């Protein structure tokens, strides 16, 4: 079948292709941003302070 969505461990949640969706943070404060670029779930974290 296609490959497109991007089933989320963290929460259990399935997303679309280019879909963000940010998760709450571990311990500290930060922000996780999680994206689909193909299929993996794309992420990086980006500090409230900016």
């Amino acid at each position: 079948s296609y490959q497109v969505i991007c089933r989320d461990e963290k929460t259990q949640m399935i997303y679309q292709q280019h879909q963000s969706w940010l998760r709450p943070v571990l311990r500290s404060n930060r922000v996780e941003y999680c994206w689909c670029n193909s299929g993996r779930a794309q992420c990086h974290s980006v500090p409230v302070k900016s």
